[PDB]
């Protein structure tokens, strides 16, 4: 018995959607929904989605709230919907998935995974779930996550972070690394070699390798010293450039981290959501120096290095195709003498 | 188990609420309740109150059905609250009253009339319900509707009709005249006499007795004649003079039905609500005569001729206060050598 | 180049979209659409959907100004989605489909019904446009309207008239009367032998047969002399019993029309949607006799009369189950002593 | 001391904004206005403007309540705004014009016409008022109405008809035949000859001369013969064709209201706004003949037969330009063998 | 062919509207614009102006992202409107101008700042754009910026800072100091001698003289006596005083930023809008002191200083004229015994 009264009182009593009985009264004005606490109305949800408030309400309610794949991963491996879950992104406090399977009735396509209107799509199944792994097994297309091995199927070791209840975080009591498998029209996929995306933020930086530690440590010539990185234009990408009006490189999240600890700038993400590139119309608060559109990606250094390092560097210009995320991300490279001068995530 | 969706399959499926189990998907977008049939959103309800649509909506699917005393009445009694039912406003699309007892978690200020809360409160009691003839001689305050005697209490007749779903009528099928009774602090009122306002329609005006088929019928001046109404000013207050840029006298709805059969003309209700007395801007169509405030009260012919030749027609003005759907209405008596000028519900 | 500035363009020059060049200011201010005519907004669309208003106004201004079937025959029929064009449901004042097909961006879940999301759909195809009749040999599911013969597929016979910019009416300069065609599973489906609803209003209510030129002209028992209907009910179902509290019988539309000649009547359409059978909460205005939900069906007099008089009226109870407008409508069949009691479309 | 309070004071006591001191409690929730009346809330207005509701509510109540032009006139005038008052357009629910001159706090660009600001702007005075031709005379921009004559301004007389709150007519107990002068730059400008639109509806057509008595009352062939109007194509133009898919001509109001009398067809205002030529979506109910941009105007038939009359027929195609409510109608007529096949207002 | 589809292009590609051809899906929901991007939607914008929705985003898409004079120098300056570009106002986040010239359809009050509506605006001009210093030349009323001299025209230094997309900074990869120009009815004006504010916030406040250095480091007396302030009354008007229930002066941002190093306090802005001098309600929050109405003036600490010695201190009260940022600020002056008691921009 489904209500939006029942929802709320979820909500007010578990801090989420939780199965229990009860109804709480519920007011609902333009987007947002409140409940009466001893005669005054509390704000339980604001509605940011493009789904009607009541809803969103109960799709945010009936969210995961198990470390899950962040949603740059799901999307970048074509997930479609989730199986009897809500995959919620906080990144644009919407759901990920336009549809639901076993969620709610007014977004539900289907009650279980194993409906034909399922069969087309990619569904995500979790491992961690009973019976999920089987339902991947009969399932036409879908995306599984398990915490340890599937007898029978190679594995693709995912990413070490995973989102909870919207923070990407390393699991240390919960395990956030999973491995991930996929399944197109019936056939298991081997998945591709990839990089992974670090998902770090610009305030609460942290290095993850003795050459991040250098890098933030060092000045910009003793670590180019270092690490023999003469020639590949790390001044420009990494570093940045803050002497002409246009803002030059500054591709690499590491680099905007090292410049935050000494001057403030502004970011403007212009298409808020989750994403392996992440585009910024970015304006440096000490020069000026700004940038419409600054692709910038949260690679291991010792990643970026190792990609920048294996390229022939004899061409003007040329698209430098790279697995990350599971998906092909286009990196323009240009060089000139044998060395780089520029080398970005295409904006195209 | 009260909710948005139990609503929704109530009104659904017996066309308004009628305590059955069963839930629909529902969705509120801005001012408008929604439910899914056959893959696409129906508008279910559309709120015009000042309560939160879901509030709204519930209220109306709650609201009674068997015929009711128009809010006019209600209100002229003095009318708070009602007994565990909802009185629908359906010329305001609202709730007649801002507070419930036992009908709704938000609205609600008491489950049963006997709570202290609803002491003070003249409450509405339908002794058609069990129990509530009850209610009424406990309560401190009410107003009781019966369609019979109360051992004990003195009754008063009210008008023959009553609303039914919004549809005014004498009914035939169903009883509409009700005992009134009312109590102001612990005390039975003994209701004034009183006449009652006839409740038409401009459109499709209806005559009631031998009196008012002859003015709809007969010519001014011989109407005037046949029913000896010479110095009454009959001519400016009924038939309305329209020779002026202010529209002269026009204050009976029999006169604006006559005027509405030849001519038509525009009725600005600017308040628009239930009331004794209705003020209309008025602009006759053929001639552009005009009045902003034109205080218009439906009285049977027989009833405001039998008012207006009870009057003292020896002073220049004087207010003529008259009881009327049990509330004291003023008129403004304007007389000159012993014949009246004009005679209009008073504009407070 | 599709953009809102265009599509009101179109609206403004053309009535409506008509793939013309050129551009209008527009504003957009909560669901209404606005445009700049001498220095004033004036509004071209106000949103009554669920969907976002610019949204809601292309697929508006991109509705289908041909005759086509009246939404009901379409829902019967299982139509999810049509090729290439909008229906737009004038009663629900929204698109009758939830989804597109080469229209609109934002709705667009393809560009040709040939794409894989398209077969397990029911795509609505209209042989009046080239190659539409193409697209639905070779659609897995779908439903086909033509003018006239399409060679090897055997034709089912439609309803006489279609609705033409929302105005239902049998053609004399346009052809309303299509054959109709549906596949399920990629196997062309034999439609099956319907009766079909009328589509008449209450207000302007014209007999089509000798029959129903009887019923509105004759009187309730010298009709009922004439065509022998004596034992059938028929002062219950068609003409409407109005004594007592409860409104019985009153399912044709002919009796509903009969009865607003002499007597007005409150119909409250709480489910507002094109429907083979209509549910109303009526209140008759003479009488006070009402009934929450009263099944009401437009047959053609002729019509209903054969169906009652090819029943067996051996039985209390059963369900009569008769195609109307290709959709299985179930009626309650009461009897005692081999005459009828009632019969009425079943309450679901 | 202007406040939403004293507005909501004089609409709810006076009808209007009268300069009444008072004030009365009010809740504006989207955009509607609201008043308590017996402790419930009462809509006063409700905004269908592109203005803030409240600024929208106080242009309304101070709305012109004198009989005014029509705002199609004060178009075809150039007027930009009025000095000290507001023309309400009834046919927006809107203010005619953007900004005002002392009447809003919100939307005055001056408090007098004499402001260097009002220079450019044609602005709109009423000689009704005193000191307003004398504002004129000394404007650089405006259009002048009064009720006689200006010693030495050459009048144009207006048409017969003016808007009184929303009800265009002609005055019997009021003036609305006014004197029309304009100023363009400083200069007093000559008002050329001109028709003037009969601004009557399609459902309350009343004919106002013998010609058009003839034309509603006499068969086609024996207006046309009665009036000698072999030729000029009137069972076309005015009659209008309904045999094709395409309704054919049908321009001239009079013509509809002739087909509406016998057969209903929906009119689809899709620029809803005042205009001397008016644009419909016709569809004739009976034949199901339709044309998306149907161009109406309703000019006396005996004008109307003027104008055609007086062209000359010899060329296939021209554009005729008439002066009608001050502006120049552009015509298409196109003829064939020395007679009209069609004339019609040439859509732009 | 502008259009929302293409302004939403350029916003998703280019990070602002760039004049780039092409399309993405967008939907508008209430104030909401939203962008399609793998079925699910993205927010763009949400407008927090008056304008509609559609316009709004426009003007921000096409937001001048060149360092520009901050709002409150262009609105001391008497500018009205922009030659062909739209000064964004980040304090408000609306558009700075009410209309535009050359920007967007709906807000154009022409085309180019030569139209005869822009000669009585002061039209802004801004010398890095080819022919704008031409234009500069034509108009008659505007303010120029320029990086460098101009022939024939003598300069107004301006402030050093400039606003870059709503960073407020002392350019050092970009120019942010311009020279000014002004003309009033076509003649160059002489600007005054003016202070700037120096636009610092209280949470990165950067010392720009040695005396702000000592302000901020030293303790209070040792500052008032290394600087011979004693007399002057800094403890009251730079320092604050929090030990009566009415926060004592505290007027000068530098003090403010003082205090928030040691306690933090709450700075309600009740009027959010960029102005020379800022209104806020102070709540000190370690010792409760509080002020409705806390004038507070960024000025380098010379130039308060210079001010504040600069003054005749032998009147109990007075008003002291100061042009800062071109405007005349009113402070007002109260001394005792020929010692400042307290020195504030005037509440007026
Ligand atoms: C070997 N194998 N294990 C699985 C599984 N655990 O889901 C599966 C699924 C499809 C095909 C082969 C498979
Ligand atoms: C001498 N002079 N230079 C300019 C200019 N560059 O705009 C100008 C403008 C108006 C009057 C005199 C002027």
């Amino acid at each position: 018995a489904m209500s939006l009264e029942n929802v709320a009182f979820n909500v007010v009593n578990k801090g989420h959607f939780d199965g229990q009985q009860g109804e709480v009264p519920v007011s609902i004005i333009n987007n947002t929904v409140y409940t009466k606490v001893d005669g005054v109305d509390v704000e339980l949800f604001e509605n940011k989605t493009t789904l009607p408030v009541n809803v969103a309400f109960e799709l945010w309610a009936k969210r995961n709230i198990k470390p899950v794949p962040e949603v740059k991963i799901l999307n970048n491996l074509g997930v479609d919907i989730a199986a009897n879950t809500v995959i919620w992104d906080y990144k644009r406090d919407a759901p990920a998935h336009i549809s639901t399977i076993g969620v709610c009735s007014m977004t539900d396509i289907a009650k279980k995974p194993t409906e034909t209107i399922c069969a087309p799509l990619t569904v995500f199944f979790d491992g961690r779930v009973d019976g999920q792994v089987d339902l991947f097994r009969n399932a036409r297309n879908g995306v599984l996550i398990t915490e340890g091995s599937v007898k029978g199927l190679q594995p693709s070791v995912g990413p070490k972070q995973a989102s909870l209840n919207g923070v990407t975080l390393i699991g240390e009591a919960v395990k956030t690394q999973f491995n991930y498998y996929k399944k197109v029209d019936g056939v298991v996929q081997q998945l591709p070699e990839t990089y992974f995306t670090q998902s770090r933020n610009l305030q609460e930086f942290k290095p993850r390798s003795q050459m991040e530690i250098d890098f933030l440590e060092l000045a910009m010539d003793e670590f180019i010293e270092r690490y023999k990185l003469e020639g590949y234009a790390f001044e420009h990408i990494v570093y940045g450039d803050f002497s002409h009006s246009q803002l030059g490189g500054l591709h690499l999240l590491i680099g905007l981290a090292k410049r935050f600890k000494e001057s403030p700038f502004e970011l403007e993400d212009f298409i808020p959501m989750d994403s392996t590139v992440k585009n910024y119309f970015i304006t440096d608060a000490q020069t000026g120096s700004s940038k419409c559109v600054c692709s910038v990606i949260d690679l291991l250094l010792d990643d970026f290095v190792e990609i920048i390092k294996s390229q022939d560097l004899s061409v003007v210009s040329k698209v430098v195709k790279v697995t990350i995320d599971y998906t092909e991300i286009s990196f323009m490279l240009w060089c000139k003498d044998g060395h780089v001068e520029t080398f970005y995530p295409k904006l195209q």
